[PDB]
């Protein structure tokens, strides 16, 4: 009767521990286990049959995309369990938008698979880990949340791996997808579904990284006055295959920036540009070097052009990625 | 018995001109003279006794540092002489919040400062320059519009350039401060004054800059997942004096960047942690390296650090304006 | 080749025609003709071959129901047409909402129905309907907008009638759905869709209103310190069939307005309770008197009772439709 | 050298106690003594000398303009001693903004005035009464935080009293200024001042009420489609002295409630023009009747209208007011 839910813990604030209950940094994120997460919250024993493993245990500044690879594959192999229903993946705030639309675009199942996280650690006075852990395992359990992608649940709010984004430093309410909205919010108990993504995900998504044991490099660029030419020869000279500009504007470019860019690609090296602004498209222009990255930030621009790269070179096959991903 | 204003151009969509009304990528911003704008908008004569100088005519992802030096040097001429009121400055959208943030630290004088763009070019349907620059004038040409520091208005908004920034790629809207509001708006031919900045600007601030002939130079590095070690030595290797890192989260900072930034402040670079999210506070946190940004996004917090490079080398002292102007 | 679209004009401040530039009071909302409109941006006719009907010319504040229900007909005849590909409705921006929400439960048939408006007359420097009727257009022509349910579009936004509201008195950028985001977006002359709403509408809907000359009277209470007994008696005095509740907070009641929503249930008046907030989700409560509104705002919420009691008094189905339109 | 701070207790979900820690409705608002919520966060005895008095302990859905009265009496008796440095005010959230404005007009002292409440109960998991207390006491025992005006603390953010709004009926982001910003924002245990608002208030208004045991009565009015006259006559019939429209856009008006208000106005009863959209200006408009509520929402608007009211009936000076406070 009740649903089977793993919890896969990763790290993160959630699983931090500090020495008093106001302590904002100097605290090692990802301390405790995610069998001391569960029994703060036996609540959640009341909406699902959980099962608890470490995948590992680190700062999500420190994730990266090799470890998240290894994450996509176990979930792969998770989901295709019948003993489970759903995955609620722990994981810190900083990067936890990264990890999930990479898997995102590589879980083959319509199960749901729900990261949260927490911007206070565990040990703080109103501690916001509890209650986002009981509410992602309550989207996770719920038959209504199947096919919808892959789901970042925190502060009363589902948001889409796809268009949430962490939008402030410091605050409890950060993830916000301003122009896309959440796909849903938790109140009373209960789940309101809103929206279901017009992109392609999960089963439909051509994103296979079941044989891959390594990802594309991919390096992010930043766009502002001034911006020198010699970090394109940098990135370029360390072998990255991909470069995101996180452009002024709509993806606009210096005639620095555009030197490096058409070195970049003299070289082999694929170009997405995409915006500092936070927020919106990035429309093409035939006049500027590159491909443009639609309504991608640069973090998941980056997620997508990686994987872009190991299917094609194609700048066709990539730019139509990048409009239906 | 009229304000006296001078329209001082820079470039920018709001002087662009394209071959029909719906073209948004490659048309020339910064082909229409001031003139030009000017007698579009005729109502602007009713407002002010305007005077259109031509400072340069580029898109303003082209706008340079020595050039926004210029700019600050002949804005704070300008408003020395007691046949102008204000000054209303045209831009392009992209580098606006960085133009304005150094004039907002230089400019000594509390004069009204007004920077304005348009999102559409000039012969866009239904174009947001010419009003956008109506309300820049009435803006620039009211008493009540003194000692605020320097401002940007579009879209019926007056934003300070401590806080504004462009949000999004490509909407009209895009200007905003999530956390700190506008200072006023624009409504009905009437300005509603909101705000104060509780910031020090303009005539309490320390930044002088007429004798300099140059600036140091600062890059900005970006967080992310698997972010490089490389790109702090190249920064370093081509004579950064500062590097602002748009970190992930709070200003956090993976095991790469830490030995990166730890690497650069041996050579004497001065790194300000900031974030890649769009808003909130940096706090500060003594395990890491550097200084801490506050809530300056990290465009803003290149143009500080510039300034108070020119300053000092302390880095008590530059904290202290991280969280004072 | 040309999709075949019927602008349907209503009125609004998109055909409103001041004696200045910059005059935002005092004009007539829909003095203008649906074939001026169409004039003025002949662009139009690249998009669509375009036919204009005036169906009436009233500020949208004095739009009604009986006449809102004869536009719902006069739609579902118009999209019944094989040589009607979509339709484009220029209205008042002030009860937008409520006009297109109707429409959205009413009109059977999945080809697009685009509400637009203007917050600028037609007149005005910058005036924003030649580009809103423009982009309007675009969206109700493309093959990719059939089956979204009814949409409002201004200011490079398409929302959803369900979620969308005027949530600034005077601003360009009023139109949002801050919990839910847009369903698409048009820049660069190309319709990004973002979401398909969650909800049933137009072709799963039953509400039929062909058969239909009247509705039921419904008013709408506000929610505030002190709030008044004696409206709720002067509503139900009047013949209200329902009342909507903006209530303070998550549809809470004082003593005096649970005095009045008992007098009314007695009755034989509906009562929904929705939040005078703007936004979000009012749950259910079993200790308050009547149903909850879920995530529909006061306006939208009465436009849904109307239909609603048309149908039925049950208030289990009542409040099922709450949760699932 | 610790701040002397009062907590006075008036109810609130923050005083909440439900038989489980997720229990969203049917739990007692203001059951718990000012005690209590001290000893749940013993870290505020580090922040201040506090001593709690228990004013009240009502659901904020039942604070009443009488009730508010006294509180503004007893709160400037107490900021009236020197051993009292500032005040926080724990209220329910859904009329805090009416109490905390009421405070903001007629609290003749420079020392800070905090309100602050608790979107979940005390016995909630993740409940956000104690941190948003502690909070609000550091904010109230700031020397920095005098003559800010009456203040609104949760979630990390201080808003002022004349902007802050609860936007949504549930969430804990919920109170927001979407125009103005918050005044600042405590993160990392430190207070982050942005913004002053450019408003009279406390020691520079005019409103005493010191002499009053009673106010003049206003109700609050929607703007809708079909918006029915007779709820103008009923008001008029119970004694209003001043109606509040939460109107449609702007602020705009159907020819039934035209009818309504120079029906009021005929009768001695001032009517303020505000918009039930939730933000932005209602500029004047000599073609309606009734004054305009300028950025006040109909709440706020409601509370300066009653103490407008307690002076003058002028509608000259009543619509100073409303573009000064
Ligand atoms: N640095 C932490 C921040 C958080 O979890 O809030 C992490 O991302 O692991
Ligand atoms: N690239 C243009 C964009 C704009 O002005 O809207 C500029 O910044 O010059
Ligand atoms: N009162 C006008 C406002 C607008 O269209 O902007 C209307 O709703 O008809
Ligand atoms: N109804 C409660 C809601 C809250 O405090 O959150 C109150 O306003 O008293």
């Amino acid at each position: 009767k009740l649903p089977n839910i793993v919890i896969l813990a990763t790290g993160g604030t959630i699983a931090g521990s500090a020495a008093t209950g106001t302590q904002t940094t100097g605290y090692k994120a990802g301390a405790l286990g995610v069998d001391t997460l569960i029994n703060a919250v036996p609540e959640v024993k009341k909406l699902a049959n959980v099962k608890g493993e470490q995948f590992s245990n680190m700062a999500s500044q420190n994730m990266t995309g090799d470890v998240v690879l290894k994450l996509s594959q176990r979930v792969n192999e998770l989901l295709a369990r019948d003993d489970v229903d759903g995955v609620v993946i722990t994981h810190g705030t900083d990067t936890v938008e990264e990890s999930a639309y990479f898997l995102h675009l590589t879980v083959k199942s319509d199960k749901p698979v729900v990261f949260v996280a927490a911007m206070r650690p565990a040990t703080a006075i109103s501690a916001d880990g509890p209650m986002n852990l009981l509410e992602a395992v309550r989207v996770a359990g719920d038959k209504q949340s199947r096919g919808r992608g892959v789901m970042v649940v925190l502060n009363d709010r589902i948001g889409s791996a796809r268009y949430i984004t962490k939008t402030n430093a410091s605050t409890l309410d950060t993830f916000k997808a301003n122009e896309e909205g959440y796909l849903g919010v938790i109140i009373g108990n209960r789940i309101y579904y809103q929206n279901r993504i017009d992109k392609l995900h999960t089963t439909r998504s051509v994103f296979d990284v079941r044989g891959l044991t390594s990802l594309p490099k991919v390096d992010i660029l930043y766009g502002y006055q001034d911006d020198p030419e010699y970090l394109y020869d940098a990135a370029i000279q360390h072998g990255v295959k991909g470069i995101v500009y996180a452009g002024m504007g709509a993806g606009n470019v210096s005639v620095r920036g555009i030197a490096g860019m058409r070195k970049a690609m003299e070289k082999g090296v694929v170009v997405i540009r995409s915006t500092r602004t936070g927020n919106g498209i990035v429309p093409p222009d035939e006049e500027l070097p590159g491909l443009v990255s639609d309504s991608l930030n640069p973090a998941h621009a980056r997620i997508l052009l990686m994987l872009a790269l190991t299917r094609t070179s194609d700048p066709k096959v990539i730019q139509e990625y990048f409009h239906t991903y």
